[PDB]
């Protein structure tokens, strides 16, 4: 398949080389894979989600997603028009009030809640879960995530939007999971971008086309979006069969475009993701 004037984030992760503006992907886009997006929420009634988003935890007062963090993300994830992974199921993990922030509590909790829940959903090809989020060290966050991996979920995790390395951290700092930089449109490190040895793939992270509350779409920039572009292609190659959710990352960066990128410094990975899709 093909999706011709894609965002140019879709239209990057399916080349070798920068500056194309069409997406190709295999059809079977992800279907019978489930990401958790655990974020401000999502809203599942925007069309671009065809009814394939649902909420099912909130540790707030509402499952209403009343900032759009987490709506963009979703969608980089799985909408129509703006996914990766467009036959993906959706499911919402609201620990992140409406202004973007949570105790580290409330996101541990998120975290242990979605080991136990996949345990209840129909995903025959595997499960993802995507963290566009972060703080300061935190031994117990970064435990927490690892507890997800172990359980069998694929972790895409955000580096963080410091310009600084990405060891101080967390759930980042994890090595278990796998830890997403941002780039740009000219294959630069975005300005923004956390690095380190502890990152284990770049993806598409500035100036991003998605989603948003109230039916509406809009362009933002972060390692949040590059984070989704990671764990809708977990889901995708979960789908073909090529990977699993223990080796997904590594899968990832293995097959990645190696040595694109410029401004990465030394001792930080050069690798940008890519789909290996060939018609
Ligand atoms: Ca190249
Ligand atoms: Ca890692």
């Amino acid at each position: 398949a093909a999706q011709t004037n894609a965002p140019w984030g879709l239209a990057r992760i399916s080349s070798t080389s920068p500056g194309t503006s069409t997406y190709y992907y295999d059809e079977s886009a992800g279907q019978g894979s489930c990401v958790y997006v655990i974020d401000t929420g999502i809203e599942a009634s925007h069309p671009e989600f065809e009814g394939r988003a649902q909420m099912v935890k909130t540790y707030y007062y509402s499952s209403r997603d009343g900032n759009g963090h987490g709506t963009h993300c979703a969608g980089t994830v799985g909408s129509r028009t703006y996914g990766v992974a467009k036959k993906t199921q959706l499911f919402g993990v609201k620990v992140l009030d409406d202004n973007g922030s949570g105790q580290y509590s409330t996101i541990i909790a998120g975290m242990d809640f979605v080991a136990s829940d996949k345990n209840n959903r129909n995903c025959p090809k595997g499960v993802v879960a995507s963290l566009s989020l972060g703080g300061g060290y935190s031994s117990s966050v970064n435990s927490a995530a690892a507890r997800l991996q172990s359980s069998g979920v694929m972790v895409a995790v955000a580096a963080g939007n410091n310009n600084a390395d990405a060891r101080n951290y967390s759930p980042a700092s994890e090595p278990s999971v796998c830890t997403v930089g941002a780039s740009d449109r000219y294959d630069r490190r975005s300005s923004f971008s956390n690095y380190g040895s502890v990152l284990d793939i770049f993806g598409p992270g500035t100036d991003i086309l998605s989603t948003w509350i109230g039916g509406s779409t809009r362009s933002i920039s972060g390692t949040s979006m590059a984070t989704p572009h990671v764990a809708g292609l977990a889901a995708y190659l979960m789908t073909l069969g090529k990977t699993t959710a223990a080796s997904a990352c590594r899968y990832i960066a293995d097959t990645a475009n190696k040595g694109d990128l410029s401004n990465i410094p030394f001792g930080t990975v050069n690798l940008l993701a890519y789909n290996n899709y060939q018609a």
